[PDB]
């Protein structure tokens, strides 16, 4: 057994993804590995008895030990508020994680040569660094019932250092909305030296979007401090490596990017990253074969987690004793690369070289075995009953792979 | 012999060198045929420098009054372009002032020539997105912050009867920072809405609005309630007898979804989304030049159809020197051409949509048929030598020669 110097804090979530996290530790973990667990249980009827507490809980444990490992959650909505007797509509606990630790969420597609690029040009992998902290995630929005004004107003703590600010924002003639976002020049310049240091540590292109020609301030800063930190301490390592950062307004990158053959990093806004993140997945192959990491500015913390969603369908057949056909490669890649931060941080190779051939071991019953679950048999146009294996089957067949691969 | 137009026609002229194929698009395709007035608008940056911007306003209001807007692309300055052309002010878009005067609904579509390889080889079916040409980030108020302090959203009623005073906080600044408001109002959304479903019927088309809910629940809630409404109250009935469909979509959903699609569906958006997955439909069509892009009011009397594509100022440095050129027109082309359909449409007159469908047929056919087309079409066709590609000036020669033909 491998023993993992450092505690490793473990996120558990809900329905089918939750049935299937448990499988992927006792099987493919916890059999080659000696490491304490942090358990935190951040399914929907565990933070709404905490009142979501545990989320916050969990956050901070993360801060303290460095790694973080997620399973899928439910974000409630008023539909699963009424079935489940909660007690509010509780604020997506993924939101709540990345604004205590902030930095970046990295996300870059987990190729498996066999399955259909929607992109065929699409050959070298894009990474989108998703900046995590605020915008309309922090945001905060109403109903304007009727006829007003509307204005922004800055006080600052200390009127002598800095000026009070009341800018006109609109003057309502009938009822409609209105939101405030913000976001703060300490983290935009994290998910600046995240986004250069990662450029530098992969040997390839970034490039920043915003749209500073229509939100001139809000988006220029983003511009400003990008351009501001790459002068600091990334102008000759870019030189040297070959390799080129460049600014560009969010509508030419998303073309030049459908037009592209990938092979670069795409620095996004929170809101940018997040719906991009999703057309780069599925350009790429399926939504299920996308790795998601949070990384600090400091380079010490870090919070894999499983992108894809929980299917409701899918659990409802389990609980009726149905069969089922989960991909679980998203979670199983979520341990992963959780797993080789913590090596990597403790210089732990073993740790390192163990996590390399799960996800080897993982790719290769796809890949050369062509065992499946029913996704991937759908993407590659396999319309035959016997052309997937169920939820459970796959993973068994990881397991017996990584028992192989670990042999040989 | 010239048709007899009897509204007169807005049109705003560009910059760069969008403006020089418009110039001879106009004189070449457009004058020789029609019996045309044109309200003539220059929207160049040294017009809109000089008269302080207020000439965007002007056209603005003229396309309101006659009806039908034409507009040519233009320049949104920037640091640069303060530099380059010793502007007194860094101007707002004129598109973004445009559209907020006009309000309604930017329609997009890719042009489709078949013979153009698809980046995107499922989609064989026009998606169509429908852009919220209102207010949110085009009509935002964003500030810096330099320090620790408060930051709260006020609200105040005018009339303190029906409504209740609002002071929100948004955040307590402990660094410098950025800060941000926007807002919409349930009119412009309640147009979006009409101007949506009205053309699902119109080209029996599947719509999917989408949003993002699950966290901006207050805005974007009443982007979704106000759809479903209005689809309930008048159009709930028309979409089941055509066999479409309506619904409501997370915004990540719906383009990982649109991506994985075979086309074919109308896509609802607002304004940011609107302008961002525009680009990305265009660009999976085959390029970003071969698209339309019309603005629509929700009473259907007011229209701008416009060039999209910006200028890009590598071709026109090149028309400077006396170099040659291979420029894309079909964009510009289509945006006279739609307009005219509209005016055509509103004045009844048959001859104009008549000409107007012939000047889209020659120009697709031109590319399609006789293998005629810019540098841009060549390159995405996979031929990089120089035969492969005819020059600006060639290109419209050629379409107006196929013009006359099929006239």
């Amino acid at each position: 057994k491998i023993k993992v110097k450092q505690p490793v804090v473990e996120l558990d979530g809900d329905e089918m993804t939750r049935i299937i996290w448990d499988k992927i530790k006792k099987k493919l973990i916890l059999p080659y590995l000696d490491v304490d667990l942090k358990y935190y249980d951040l399914s929907v009827e565990s933070r709404d008895a905490t009142s979501d507490k545990i989320t916050q809980d969990a956050a901070e444990a993360i801060k303290k030990y460095g790694v973080g490992i997620k399973c899928a959650t439910i974000t409630p909505d008023e539909a699963r508020v009424k079935e489940f007797n909660l007690h509010k509509m509780w604020k997506s606990p993924n939101g709540t994680i990345r604004n205590i630790l902030g930095g970046t969420v990295f996300r870059e597609p987990i190729v498996i040569p066999r399955i259909p690029r929607l992109v065929p040009r699409w050959e070298k992998p894009i990474i989108i660094g998703r900046h995590a902290h605020g915008d309309q995630y922090k945001a905060t929005d109403t109903l304007i019932p009727g006829p007003g004004s509307l204005e922004l107003v800055y006080k600052p703590s200390d009127p002598t250092t800095a000026q009070p600010q009341t800018l006109k924002v609109y003057d309502y003639k009938g009822s409609g909305v209105a939101m405030a976002m913000y976001n703060t020049d300490e983290s935009i310049e994290g998910f600046a030296h995240s986004s250069f240091k990662l450029a530098i540590d992969k040997k390839l292109n970034l490039f920043l979007s915003t749209k500073n020609t229509i939100l001139k301030k809000y988006d220029g800063r983003f511009k400003d401090i990008f351009q501001e930190v790459y002068e600091a301490q990334y102008k000759s390592k870019f030189e040297q490596l070959g390799i080129h950062y460049e600014h560009r307004l969010i509508d030419d990158m998303v073309a030049q990017m459908i037009k592209s053959k990938g092979g670069f990093i795409m620095a996004l806004k929170n809101y940018d990253g997040d719906v991009q993140s999703d057309i780069v997945a599925q350009g790429f192959g399926s939504l299920g074969l996308m790795t998601s990491i949070l990384v600090t500015p400091d380079g010490k913390t870090f919070e894999s987690e499983a992108a894809h969603g929980t299917v409701t369908r899918h659990y409802r057949k389990y609980q009726k004793g149905e069969e089922t056909s989960t991909n679980s490669i998203a979670s199983i890649f979520a341990w992963s690369r959780g797993l080789l931060k913590r090596g990597e941080l403790d210089n732990t190779p073993a740790l390192c070289k163990f996590a390399n051939i799960l996800e080897s071991a993982t790719l290769n019953t796809v890949q050369q075995d062509g065992i499946m679950t029913k996704d991937l048999a759908l993407a590659c146009g396999n319309n035959e009953r016997s052309a997937y294996v169920t939820t459970e089957e796959f993973l068994d067949a990881v397991e017996k792979r990584l028992q192989k691969e670990i042999k040989s």
